[PDB]
């Protein structure tokens, strides 16, 4: 068992203002060679995959960075085009795509890339998305039956066509092999088939799932292999990982079928001065941290007369409002990483945001989660790109690899191979 | 004014046993460097774009090799994210897309490759695609009504996003530029827009048409920068390219915003003897089966056994004009793609058809890929760029500026 990594690769940098950070050209987010230059970062630190998140819509908000300049499966097939290995996972809805589009245009990418492509799989819930198809977001329920749907019809249309990879060369009198129409018909999709993108030897694209409500978790243990989670407290964390395993297996799917990666913005600098200094330019594009320290305690119900910011936090300390405009579920996080890590309320206001550290710091963090399977490995959210990914390539990754729990080569070629997924992941 | 050239990519050729051709690999086609290489020797011969045709459909039929093994928009960007210069044409219905989607994707592979991406914007006529989208096919009124909105969508949507190019660096209050919905309701389509690809500073991605039929003509007149048409004789093909720029004219679009581009499969020999040999071989080559079974359906050979049904008649009798002033339907289907000869011979032709304004340029297409290409490549272009009709070198990066098209070619 060894530790998986993946990296978002989108536009600028995760933080709002990154297009106008490191050489500081905007239009860098619209060029490939921005996204050639952090893949092969990603390749030359042997990162699993590169992850592209998506929605169809734009955001002219004038102080936030685009975060969706391209269509990822477009861009992913570029980038792969170009860089080898490197594995990649792109977004698209299950809400506003046709389903034998989508199954063949990540088919396409996959088999073009030799297997290095992945698809998570999501709903669309914002309505500015819906309005550029000429609809209405759906209620929650309705959203995932139709994803559901949406996926065996997509896992049927992959099946469809087995072509002979063992016979393609001289006399065969039936060199298209194994092709079957699936005749699907349900309430929502009626699609004949069969996909004109023929099942690879080493199986279908991989499919991975982010989502923590109960249809969510649904979803996932039916058709997700990789599941991002919130890196919240480290016990929740190994509770959100069994609940993972144990119902993919009660769907009666095989051993090792689901990856579980929490997702984390990494803020690293090479000591604590730079990591002080980081914090405070961090902090200094934020409204004051004396306004979002007074904020959070507000929030959690800490009586700052009583309690010092910076003492270490007890059960006692919080008042969790009854209700209020932030969901529980998010406060009582708050609670749990306060108390699991022994945190004051200043270091609990950075700990919910991002991870400041040196490298050191930042691997004995992912190895501590890894090894007491709250993790099976991470997406790393970096906050510029590609600057703050070379860091952690350069001065993370090494430790990890030191550590003996992180791949120095790329031993699979393919993604599903590489992250040790059954073949056949439904049946 | 000088000749375009693109050359057909798909799969291992336009011959339906090109799969078995050359090396024999049947796999090869779904082996990206297969359509690298392609792609390179095209791009050593300065070949303006390479051409994606496509449907969304599996024929297995064990004689045909399969032409669309691949998503088009995913395969240019792949091609062109390792093979730099050369342009793309991509084709994707508007009858099974989304126009924010298609509009997207297309914007995305264009801006990703420098500019170097065109669509191909085309209807569903098979029933068998149709049944993929859980759908019946449309008349053929319908689905000329549904492109044309489809088409005006997608030009708003990419003119919804002007990001300010010059203005990329440093202070700025406005870093997203111009920002508009399009807010489009039509009979087919509800779109608010904006899309979340900006305009490249170079304009649009190239639009390409194919319609032969009068409602095709007419949404070329609006939205074709490229036609591909079948020019049966010389004549007719300068009659198409003065109405087709005539009707472009009408619709307001600069002059020179129009390029007509028929198509044709080449066959080249050394000798008069070696071409006797080829056009034998080619003639056993597409015989019996989507290309030639849909002839004898929309139409020795005599007078009595065509049943024309109740593409424009025209077209159609032309052809059994040409069947009955020589032909069988071997050697009808030869007569209508084909310019085989030496080298001298073909450029010739071409050289002839386009001077003479029968043609802008043409798209050439490769019974066995990729070797019949590097062919007319090492053999062929030669001749055209030393008689001063074909370019030695790329001169500009972006497919919209290559072909000397308007930078705004709405108006």
């Amino acid at each position: 068992r060894r530790m998986y990594l993946v990296s978002w690769l989108n536009s600028s940098g995760v933080l709002p203002n990154s297009w106008n950070e490191g050489r500081g050209n905007r239009a860098r987010i619209f060029d490939l060679e921005n996204y050639i230059r952090s893949a092969e970062i990603a390749r030359r630190g042997r990162i699993d995959a590169f992850f592209l998140a998506d929605q169809p819509q734009l955001t002219p908000n004038p102080k936030v960075r685009p975060e969706y300049p391209f269509d990822p499966i477009v861009l992913a097939a570029a980038i792969t085009g170009r860089v080898p290995d490197i594995g990649g996972i792109v977004t698209a809805s299950t809400s506003f795509s046709l389903p034998y589009t989508l199954a063949r245009q990540i088919a396409s990418v996959n088999l073009l890339s030799g297997g290095r492509i992945g698809w998570n799989a999501v709903t669309t819930a914002n309505p500015a998305v819906a309005a550029n198809y000429g609809a209405a977001i759906a209620t929650h329920d309705n959203r995932y039956e139709r994803a559901e749907e949406f996926l065996e019809v997509v896992h049927g249309l992959w099946n469809s066509w087995k072509f002979p990879w063992d016979e393609a060369i001289g006399p065969n009198p039936n060199p298209f092999g194994e092709v079957m129409p699936i005749n699907h018909e349900g309430k929502y999709f009626k699609v004949a088939g069969p996909l004109n993108v023929p099942l690879p030897p080493y199986g279908p694209p991989v499919v991975v799932q982010a989502g923590g409500s109960d249809q969510g978790k649904r979803l996932a243990s039916r058709f997700g292999e990789i599941i991002y989670a919130f890196l919240g407290s480290k016990p929740a964390g190994r509770r959100f990982v069994a609940e993972a395993r144990a119902a993919a297996r009660a769907q009666g799917r095989p051993e090792g079928s689901t990856l579980v990666l929490p997702s984390f913005v990494p803020l690293i600098g090479s000591t604590e001065a730079e990591v002080k200094r980081l914090v405070a330019e961090y902090e200094a594009g934020l409204d004051p941290a004396e306004q979002r320290i007074e904020a959070l305690s507000k929030q959690l119900g800490i009586d700052l007369e009583r309690i010092n910011v910076d003492q270490v936090l007890q059960e006692k300390d919080f008042n969790l409002p009854k209700e209020s405009a932030t969901p529980i579920g998010i406060l009582k996080s708050m609670v749990d990483v306060a108390l699991d890590e022994k945190l004051s309320l200043r270091q609990l206001a950075l700990r919910m945001r991002l991870i400041a550290g040196t490298p050191d710091q930042v691997a004995d963090r992912l190895i501590d989660w890894w090894q007491d399977e709250a993790a099976d490995g991470f997406v790393i959210n970096a906050p510029l790109l590609p600057d703050a990914l070379e860091i952690f390539v350069d001065q993370v990754v090494p430790i990890l690899q030191s550590r003996g729990v992180f791949p120095r080569s790329y031993t699979e070629s393919t993604l599903r191979e590489r992250l040790g997924l059954p073949r056949n992941p439904l049946g």
